[PDB]
């Protein structure tokens, strides 16, 4: 778009429309773009430091940042989410509106104390989005540099920096490296807006809802089964202990050993650790008990991990180490924070499906039984996909990622993004935007030396993302009611998902979507 | 092809994550070894430990053996050390077996 | 409404004013805490309002003169409703609408 110095670009688009089965959000966010590495690319290594062969990288930061807005509480306030998680079993991304407007570029000169900062009419910040999937995605890993969760909050964008192939420090022939100059990119005046349209693949509605049953109670309680299994092996109403082969039908009073249809979910056991700092080891187990992968003779933990449930019926305490998202509230740290700084999640309503994450899987026959041999058992810790089984994936959060890219790969199995949210073959693309560099004044003879001095200057604009989403209808003949999300009638000195008296927003708690019930 | 990155190299090193992990169970700063709970949240100086989407793929892991004769062991293991399946009473090595990378 | 004039179910709406916040300068390493720190401004401009009023007129048919809202012919340092030499207005009384009369 063409618009004098005097003249927006765009308006403020804020809003929240429903129709139907369908829930359209607008939000409007305003941004601060600096100049990041003093328009370079670094090479950046863990070279030095001595970090663990775990944590050694190489790669680049980038004179670009980008836009993030792969977390709900971008898109959704919290009474609209209340309004999703009370009364829909599902939803899904559909199409995607984004629009860049407004921008200022601001000269910066700083003259002993005092700093001025200024207009400069004249500087573009260029906007591009890689809609092609050329550059490493680095979306969807749980960054910050979102937007905001409160509208009226000025946020800070984020740096674009991405990874490739690292031997140790050291990089290796096919290493990556990415010049961000290369893709044509739109170039903006504070006259200029820009604009682009997205649509989302088909993908599944996600589960905004819990099972009223479980695995192992779907059959008739008052109805014997036709099938028999294998009881004793030792004969009942025998003086002695003398082998037997008795057989019985499948009945209401043993659930137990009924023949049933279906598997639980796969399973790879976490380590239990209570909340009650006395209950456990005295010892930092975090790593060294942690379950972890093993890739090119590097460990990395596993979190979240396979979808399980987070503690079983009345173990509230619990909560797998490293198999539950958590949260930090606004005030915690950046290490070694309180547990009551931060806010775990409780993925507990999918024990109806899914192993309790802290627990074996089952017990397996290790042996052959005879009458020398006493049979045995051991326990299941790591259960791969067997035919049978179903499952619930791990649920998603207001404060959660919504999406994420699926890798490249020839193969995967059931791709839904670990942390929660829609795996995408193509998600929405990065939109990276850099502030153009504005040279300052070159010597009078000619120097081809590179150019290293700048008039220091940063740029604002506002931003604006639409989202459709469909919504899934709740269908429910359940008679009673249904648990759902809501704020505490009662009195208290702060009112939930709001400002304090210093002007900060906070969010109390995270809020899943799993309210609604169904059959299974 | 191959792929120019790994996947526990995906993430931005420049940025922290908004995740939290429980970083220790054991106090940092305590004259004794004291219990706590200490969460520490994703960063680019412990790539090791942040939350991530994804796992590699899966395994059925096999003898390593060197090329160079005198690394390995006295014995004839092709068959005893052998990763094998087993149907209907009969032993069939897996060759070659899924697909894993062959040295680090 | 208990302070005079009308009640209205959709009155005329709240218009609400505000300035665009304009960060200044970020830092060059980057911070997702939230900023604070703006170039100081303030906006003016020119606001219009026309209202359309309906009038009831007066039909009277009283022979003597009614009551009339009147400025005082006689002498005064200062007009009614008015600049002082200072240059402030200042509204003297409180002028109602009761002036003119009907039966009962
Ligand atoms: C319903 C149930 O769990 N039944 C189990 C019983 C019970 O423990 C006893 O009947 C206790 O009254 O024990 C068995 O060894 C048996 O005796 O056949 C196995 C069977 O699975
Ligand atoms: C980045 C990394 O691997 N951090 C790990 C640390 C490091 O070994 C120490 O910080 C060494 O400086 O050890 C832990 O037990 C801890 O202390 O929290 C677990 C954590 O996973
Ligand atoms: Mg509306």
């Amino acid at each position: 778009g063409a618009d004098g110095v005097g003249n927006a670009s765009g308006n403020w688009h804020c809003d929240s429309t429903w129709l139907g089965d369908r829930v359209i959000t607008t939000s409007t966010r305003t941004w601060a773009l600096p100049t990041y590495n003093n328009h370079l690319y670094k090479q950046i290594s863990s070279a030095s430091t001595g970090a663990s062969n775990d944590n050694h990288y190489f790669g680049y930061s980038t004179p670009w940042g980008y836009f993030d807005f792969n977390r709900f509480h971008c898109h959704f306030s919290p009474r609209d989410w209340q309004r999703l998680i009370n009364n829909n079993w599902g939803f899904r991304p559909k199409r995607l509106n984004f629009k860049l407007f407004n921008i200022q570029v601001k000269e910066v000169t700083t003259n002993d104390g005092v700093t001025t900062i200024a207009n400069n009419l004249t500087s573009t910040v260029q906007v591009f989005s890689d809609s092609e999937y050329q550059l490493p995605y680095v979306l969807g890993s749980a960054h910050q540099g979102c937007l905001p969760p409160f509208p009226a909050d000025v946020f800070m964008i984020p740096q674009y920096g991405y990874l490739t192939l690292n031997n140790g420090s050291q990089a290796v022939g096919r290493s990556s490296f990415y010049c961000l100059e290369y893709f044509p990119s739109q170039m903006l005046r504070t006259g200029n807006n820009f604009t682009f349209s997205y649509t989302f693949e088909e993908v599944p509605f996600h589960s905004s809802y819990a099972h009223s049953q479980s695995l192992d109670r779907l059959m008739n309680p008052l109805i014997d089964q036709y099938l028999y299994y294998l009881n004793r092996t030792q004969n009942q109403s025998g003086s002695a202990q003398n082998k037997d082969l008795l057989f019985s039908r499948g009945s209401p009073a043993g659930m137990s050993v009924q023949p049933k249809n279906w598997l639980p979910g796969p399973c790879y056991r976490q380590q239990r650790v209570s909340k009650t700092k006395t209950d456990n080891n005295n010892s930092n187990f975090t790593w060294t008990g942690a379950s972890k992968y093993n890739l090119n003779g590097r460990e990395s933990i596993i979190n979240p991990g396979t979808a399980m449930a987070s503690h079983k019926d009345d173990e509230d305490k619990f909560f797998p180490m490293s198999g539950v998202m958590i949260f930090g509230k606004e005030s915690a740290g950046a290490s070694n924070t309180a547990l009551d700084n931060v806010m775990i999640t409780d993925e507990e309503e999918i024990k109806a499906t899914n192993p309790v994450a802290t627990e074996r899987f089952g017990t397996v026959a290790v042996n052959f039984q005879s009458s020398s041999t006493d049979p045995a058992t051991g326990d299941v810790h790591a259960m791969g996909a067997l035919p049978g089984m179903v499952w619930q994936d791990r649920d998603v959060y207001l404060q959660g990622p919504i999406w994420a890219k699926i890798p490249h790969t020839d193969g995967h199995f059931h791709p839904s993004p670990l942390m929660g949210g829609f795996g995408l073959k193509n998600p929405p693309p990065q939109i990276l935007i850099k502030n153009t560099p504005v040279p300052a004044n070159p010597p009078a003879e000619f120097s081809a030396t590179k150019f290293a001095s700048f008039i220091t200057q940063y740029s604002t604009g506002q931003v604006s993302v639409e989202i459709e989403w469909e919504l899934q209808k709740e269908n429910s003949k359940r008679w009673n009611p249904e648990v759902q999300y809501t704020s505490n009638y009662a009195k208290s000195a702060n009112v939930d998902f709001t400002v304090d008296n210093n002007g900060l927003y906070t969010e109390p708690r995270p809020i899943g979507t799993r309210y609604l019930t169904r059959p299974l």
